[PDB]
RNA sequence: GGAGGUAGUAGGUUGUAUAGUAGU
RNA sequence: ACUACUAUACAACCUAC
């Protein structure tokens, strides 16, 4: 319930007050501080149930997929707190010994075991004091109360106290409908196809791989044609063929890596914000055509977060744990679900977004914007008390 | 590295529901 | 009412991307 560097806000010291002695999942938007609320319950952990005594201790761990989420909470989050923090990747038993007391708060990856009282674990809801990081109706409620049970949660952190602070620190993302009518060009549709039935017809893991990423790239590049002809064409094509022919020297990858690239060439030379998208040279070809014509992931990760980066290319596993900014707009060309799961890594200042792109309009209306139901289904399963966890998880233990 | 999980699509099988046709 | 075939929808399992 305290405070690591800013000020405690109303709705973080609400959520995080009942779950000092008590265990749950605690679910918090981007910017509004949900690292920050996890050092503060954190930091009455240990001066609870491991303070004053120094034998016995807990050391809060962290399982995550990413490999960057390690070190990343692990300083200005854990270390930040007045307790010990330490950041452990690809031996565990020295920084979670009980009798050195060294590093208590961990993170890592891949997860005596129960010699720590407080434990977290990050977005488990994709599955001592367990505690759960998370982002039709049946289905819903019936999943979110069986991953609550064996995953060891009884109350659940929301805004219930002050419900300002919520919208206020993290402002709700605009909706902007935009239904392009360019997706494959009529007019010399031949000549492109040509390359794509080529290259496809030429065909075992690796023979494999490398026709499926020719293909995702053909087309991924066909739609960026229609945009612009000569821009996005010629650079997925140059980029693919160069990345394939230097991660391998051989002769039998030689003459097909050699002939797509003066083929894709010849016939397509007649003519902060974050972003996600399947393909990373499409993204790459619309800023390097905007910055021109009027050990790398340390020094991308240097100019993209300080503000030096005006575009931003991410992927699926990349879309969870982030941190942007100053940012202006989130875009998705081809990637309530990814919704607030692409919104929910960093938070932007600006409240406007668009979507580059008949399609959507009331069809998407239907499919999407679910949190109207989900706010009922979400409300009723974070208000239930220990009474009615209890008897679900005591009776599902069997299993 | 390795690997699992998640999500979508396609195919096959099984179960249920509905509609149509045929037989008793 | 029962049986068979076909089509659609849902659920489960397996395989592929």
């Amino acid at each position: 319930m305290e405070d690591v560097e800013i000020k405690p806000r109303g709705y973080q010291l609400r959520l995080v007050d009942h779950l000092t002695k008590s265990n749950g999942i605690v679910y918090l938007p981007t910017g509004s501080g949900k690292t920050f609320v996890a050092i503060l319950v954190l930091k009455r952990f240990s001066q609870d149930f491991d303070k004053p005594i120094e034998s016995g201790g807990k050391r809060a761990l962290f399982m995550c997929n990413t490999v960057e989420l390690a070190r990343q909470q692990a300083m200005a989050v854990r270390r930040c707190t007045n307790f010990k923090v330490g950041f452990y990747v690809g031996w565990t038993r020295g920084m979670w010994s009980d009798e050195i007391k060294k590093n208590q708060v961990l993170v890592g990856t891949a997860q005596a075991l129960s010699s720590l009282s407080v434990v977290i674990i990050d977005e488990c809801h994709h599955g001592p004091r367990v505690v759960g990081l998370t982002g039709t109706n049946v289905a819903t409620k019936l999943k979110e109360l069986e991953i609550t049970y064996r995953g060891n949660i009884i109350t659940v952190s929301d805004t219930k106290e002050m419900e300002n602070v919520m919208l206020y620190a993290t402002k709700p993302t605009e909706v902007m409908v935009s239904f392009p009518h360019q997706e494959q060009v009529l007019t010399v549709t031949r000549l492109i196809s040509a390359e794509i039935e080529k290259f496809y017809v030429s065909l075992i893991y690796a023979a494999s791989i490398a026709i499926i990423s020719l293909i995702v790239e053909f087309d991924i590049k066909r739609r960026q044609a229609e945009t612009l002809s000569v821009k996005l064409m010629h650079r997925t094509a140059l980029t693919l063929c160069e990345k394939i022919r230097h991660l391998l020297v051989q002769k039998l990858q030689d003459m097909t890596y050699d002939d797509d690239d003066d083929n894709v060439n010849t016939e397509e030379v007649i003519m902060c914000c974050l972003v996600f998208v399947e393909r990373r040279y499409t993204c790459k070809c619309i800023y390097g055509l905007l910055l021109n014509y009027i050990k790398w992931q340390k020094s991308a990760i240097q100019q993209f977060r300080d503000g030096n980066a005006n575009l931003m290319i991410c992927s699926s596993v990349l879309e969870e744990g982030i941190d942007v900014q100053a940012c202006n707009h989130v875009f998705i060309l081809d990637p309530f679900n990814m919704y607030v799961q692409s919104k929910g890594r960093a938070r932007t200042t600006e409240a406007k977004f668009v979507l580059f792109t008949k399609e959507r309009e009331k069809t998407i209306q239907q499919i999407y914007q679910y949190r109207k139901a989900h706010n009922d289904i979400a409300e009723y399963l974070k208000d239930r008390v220990l009474e009615k966890t209890e008897p679900e998880l005591y009776e599902i233990k069997g299993h």
